[PDB]
């Protein structure tokens, strides 16, 4: 793989990221680094609109712009949003809404908080000589105390990461295929089944840094966009850059390149038809960074692992294969188990489209076992 920005421990997720900014940014940061007291106390609204306009030209690197846009990203989640309550500002103030507009199109990216900020560069290791392992680990920033931000934005990092693993095999798999390698084939769609298998362990430990109740009422507030949001109906108006409000989804997993990557490479289609389901991964894919889209993109117009393994007559080959389809399914299944717990129950004490398109997604895996009639 070349430079799509695929790190070869950590995946899509970008290395070692940057933790300070330069002093230029300072009163970003400092806002950025007290959101929960902020927010609370009540000063965060009147702290963003007292900002002089900075310039973005200081941010000389990717990692530095990734920074900008993580802090800038949560800044305008807590000012839109404030404590959370319904009290909603519609109007985003220029002196914040132009450097996070212009650094946005800089990095090809919209002007909101999305899974690449969040979850990809929002995080560091306790010790850098130990391995990347929750306890190892933090965030760089949090909305409210309790908000339980950090068991999700990590434990969703985790599986990214372990899911990382296969993505190195991906090239094997396309050269095996053109060079007819039938042994280095299977071995390779095994190893990528195993890490799939890895991922759904990782994905345990939610149970363990995420209580529903933060999570339902607070945390799921912060990540919400102003797309098809009653509160905020025509959208959000980014002052000083664009004359009307924009509409812009809010954070959300289907921006990870690595679920929506397996499923191309293994011929699933969740992307094909004029469906809901379809239209919602397709348009996500425009909230990735251009480097991450442009390798899902590439992976399309390789010749299909599906149709190679089914044109052979080959049990071997099509149980690796279905491993692999398996593995994303059961992973599917865990996560509406997870869903079910930390949404339909809290919210509990409509909200079905959720559940139906989830299934969808998941049926439209599972209809791609080969071998299962
Ligand atoms: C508190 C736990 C979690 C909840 C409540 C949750 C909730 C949701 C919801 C509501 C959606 C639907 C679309 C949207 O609104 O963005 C969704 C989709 C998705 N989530 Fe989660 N999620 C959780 C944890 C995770 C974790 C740890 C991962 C792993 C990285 C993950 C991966 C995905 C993926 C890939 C999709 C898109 C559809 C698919 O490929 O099946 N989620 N999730
Ligand atoms: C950050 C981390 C995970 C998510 C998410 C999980 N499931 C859907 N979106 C959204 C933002």
């Amino acid at each position: 793989s070349k430079e799509y920005h695929i790190d070869e421990e950590v995946g899509f997720a970008l290395p070692n990221p940057q933790e300070n900014l330069p002093d230029f940014y300072n009163d970003w940061m400092f806002i950025a680094k007290h959101l929960p007291d902020l927010i609370e106390s009540g000063q965060l609204r009147e702290r963003v609109e007292k900002l002089n306009m900075l310039s973005i030209d200081h941010l000389t690197d990717h990692k530095s712009q990734r920074l900008a846009r993580l802090v800038l990203g949560c800044i305008t989640m807590a000012y839109v949003w404030g404590k959370g309550h319904g009290d909603v500002r519609k109007v985003l103030p220029r002196n914040i809404a132009v450097p996070y507009c212009q650094l946005s199109k800089k990095l090809e990216l919209p002007p909101i908080l999305v899974y690449a900020d969040c979850v990809l560069a929002n995080w560091k290791k306790k010790d850098p000589n130990k391995p990347l392992t929750y306890e190892n680990m933090d965030v760089l920033f949090s909305f409210r105390d309790g908000d339980c931000s950090k068991g999700f934005f990590l434990v969703s990092l985790l599986v990214e990461i372990a899911a990382a693993s296969a993505i190195k095999v991906i090239p094997t798999v396309f050269k095996a295929m053109q060079m007819q390698e039938r042994d280095t084939l299977l071995k390779a769609l095994l190893e990528i089944a195993s890490c799939l298998e890895k991922a759904l362990q990782v994905f345990h430990q939610i149970h363990d840094h995420v209580n529903p109740k933060a999570f339902f009422s607070v945390l799921r507030i912060y990540l919400s966009g102003w797309k098809g949001n009653p509160q905020l109906s025509d959208g959000l108006v980014y002052e000083g850059f664009w004359e009307d409000p924009k509409e812009f989804a809010g954070g959300s997993a289907g921006q990870s390149s690595v679920f929506q990557c397996f499923d191309v490479l293994l011929g699933i289609q969740q992307t094909a038809g004029g469906g809901h389901a379809a239209q919602f991964l397709q348009d996500m894919r425009r909230y990735m960074p251009p480097a991450h889209r442009n390798f899902l993109c590439s992976l399309e117009s390789n010749p299909s692992v599906r149709e190679f393994v089914l044109s052979k007559g080959d049990a071997g080959l099509r149980e690796a294969y279905d491993a692999c389809v398996k593995a994303l399914v059961s992973l599917r299944s865990y996560h509406l188990q997870i869903v079910t717990k930390y949404i339909l129950i809290p919210a509990s004490q409509g909200g079905t489209d959720l559940m139906n398109f989830l299934k969808t997604v998941r049926s439209t895996t599972e209809k791609s076992l080969l071998k299962e009639g």
